[PDB]
């Protein structure tokens, strides 16, 4: 059960840490980053809280301390390695994409097309996906499944089969997997539906809400 | 720097909770049992579903079906609307034949600047010159997806708020600048690899038994 809400709003957490510590703040009170989150106070103490992290009130949360504390659990202070599987169109795409940060680095690049098989591309080459057993143990921990929808879950049985532990999978189906083996599934509809609401609410704002 | 606006996106969680709740055969459910699945509280899934208008009576719980009929006409779902491609390259041209955007987004133009791309075909038409946008968004295509890369999508933009544009799917790593009157959803691709990370190091996360 990954709380998905719970974690963009830690990554957001995170990223204000860091422009506190920038800015020389030492400690932080829920209220300065519910402040800067745009989220109450309140909220901001149960996030800590439900993935334990516990206030120290009256005094705030030490910066260096929290944002350390934030990067451990999310994982962001190792360096994952992974794989694109499905070098077709947005698989190639993804592979020039700068948005992957210091913690993933891209280490395969695997296709079942000959023709595309041994092209180069950023940081690397297009290799068979027959080598992925000779490939990902101990080297690449993430892949990125662009194939068609056709072959995801062949391509998953083959990825797991290696030893992958997670998979970001863009094919639009429901792959079935070992428990162990970790699985998001990436769209854009929810981005498409949230412009569909804004186009017909343009002044609405959840604030309203109360 | 801010936490996006979470409000719509629980409910197109709600949503697709009902779809499969839907699917499930499950006729009923309860502000409970919603919010279990969709990982918020029952209080929550009450506000959201009052202030809304979804809510009943305290205990009624919702009838699936029509509960998802009233959050698709809330989201806009029940409208079918018009779409285009600006920048036909890999990512565009894989988004020309994604096979999810269903009935309640059509796309209906697809335009780049490279003259080897325009006047080739694609699925349900062919690439125009970007020039043509004036010509070919005014009541016909409300929202546009641009995937054109970084350095030119500012510009590509302004040409789509010029042509009458309604609303910009971002794809390009940029955040773009528009009036008001235009809204602006950036999509990020690559969001999930910190969502995996997490699972992977924390696999038993808040199980009954992680042990
Ligand atoms: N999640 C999203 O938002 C989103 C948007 C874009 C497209 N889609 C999905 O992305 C995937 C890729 O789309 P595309 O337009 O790049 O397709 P594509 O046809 O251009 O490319 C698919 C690539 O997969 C390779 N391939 C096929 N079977 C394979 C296997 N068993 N092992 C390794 N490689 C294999 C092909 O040789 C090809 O290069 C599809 O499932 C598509 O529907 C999702
Ligand atoms: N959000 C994400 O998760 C994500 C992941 C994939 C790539 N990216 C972004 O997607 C965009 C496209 O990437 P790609 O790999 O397909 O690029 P690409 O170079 O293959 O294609 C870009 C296309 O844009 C066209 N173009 C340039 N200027 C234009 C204009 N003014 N009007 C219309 N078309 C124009 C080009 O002629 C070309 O066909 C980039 O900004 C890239 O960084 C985002
Ligand atoms: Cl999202």
């Amino acid at each position: 059960k990954v709380p998905e809400a719970a974690i963009s709003r830690l990554i957001t957490y995170l990223r204000i840490l860091e422009e506190l510590e920038a800015q020389g703040v030492h400690r932080t009170s829920s209220e300065q980053l519910g402040g800067l989150a745009q989220v109450t106070a309140f909220q901001v103490r149960k996030d800590l809280s439900y993935f334990g992290s516990y206030g120290t009130r009256g005094v705030g949360y030490t910066v260096p301390v929290l944002k350390r504390e934030l990067r451990h659990i999310l994982g962001l202070n190792r360096k994952w390695g992974l794989c694109i599987v499905g070098m077709g169109r947005l698989g190639s795409a993804l592979a020039d994409y700068p948005g992957f940060g210091e913690s993933f680095e891209l280490r395969g690049f695997f296709d079942v097309d000959p023709e595309k098989v041994g092209r180069p591309v950023r940081g690397g080459v297009i290799e068979h996906v027959d080598l992925l057993p000779q490939r990902v143990p101990g080297r690449i921990e993430i892949a990125l499944l662009t194939v068609p929808r056709e072959a995801a879950q062949k391509a998953a049985d083959l990825l797991v089969a290696a030893g992958i532990k997670g998979i970001l999978n863009f094919a639009p189906v429901v792959l079935e997997v070992p428990k162990e083996v970790a699985v998001e599934n990436v769209d854009f509809l929810a981005g498409l539906t949230r412009l569909s609401f804004a186009i017909l609410n343009p002044k609405w704002r959840e604030e309203m809400m109360g």
